[PDB]
């Protein structure tokens, strides 16, 4: 059934600042001291750039779930119960991610648009 | 390896039924009453539709695993072994949901389609 | 935040090998001996086929993470600690997959580019 409401087609502003966010390829800073330029291409958009082209729009992209911020705690350096190291932790820090499959509606969405040449 | 058979290009009357699918943008009823409109934005698109349009070009979603459906039993308020309440359950119910990997394919392939502006 | 790097718009000889990949409906050779052709039909890219349109235009489909390799070793047939059999295991063989999310990326960045119409 439908456990859904506020039901309708999809804002033109929200696919206004969509059609705003670009593509990137980029490798991930952890693969490549791994592997050197060895290491692997990625295609996608970025969370970041994402939560811009909203703003400019003057949207904000969390409330469509097309992105998500995550921060935390800096956890001890623990030697137990002597001066012995068991476990190197975390420095305090944050990260913005992004739903993927949030996003890729929204641009098929967008793509779907301007075939109909409303763009 | 190919683990795969029937292998060919994509029907025409699926490709056909499936431009017949709308997208909308949605809140869920759960979080509705939870935070208000307060609630995000979800877009995509909605099994109901989707096993119609199929229906009306005479074809069955649920063949291409695009639709799923589930249904279930009514299980017991039970307070034990007193009349004591330890879990309260289930009114039976039904619910379509999508599979949405596989509507992003199709959509793909049909925006592939209109580009050759077979479409 | 960005935890990426080598960053920049997608690569056109990579775009330009996308555009190579097909797709196509199939049924699963494991889903049809056991139900028939009522086995349903799954729409999407075929690995094999992939790592060759990237191969004429001189790429490698793994370097973008588009497809997965896995190889495995022939397992068995053990009777413990009699002539009798507990289980019966594994022929050697190989699969290539695919990486779903990296070839939507893609597929949707070359379908942008088609749009600006360079192409
Ligand atoms: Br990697
Ligand atoms: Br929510
Ligand atoms: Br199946």
């Amino acid at each position: 059934e439908r456990h859904k409401t506020d039901i309708a087609p999809i804002s033109d502003k929200v696919l206004d600042a969509w059609e705003k966010v670009k593509f990137y390829q980029y490798k991930f800073k952890d693969a490549v001291d791994e592997k050197g330029e060895e290491a692997r291409y990625h295609f996608g958009v970025i969370a970041q750039q994402i939560v811009k082209v909203f703003e400019d729009e003057g949207l904000s992209a969390f409330d469509y779930g097309l992105v998500g911020y995550d921060e935390w705690e800096a956890t001890e350096d623990e030697y137990d119960s002597e001066g012995n190291l068991v476990e190197k932790g975390r420095e305090a820090g944050n990260i913005y991610s992004i739903r993927p499959t949030e996003c890729q509606w929204l641009e098929m969405a967008c793509m779907r648009r301007k075939l109909e040449r409303l763009s």
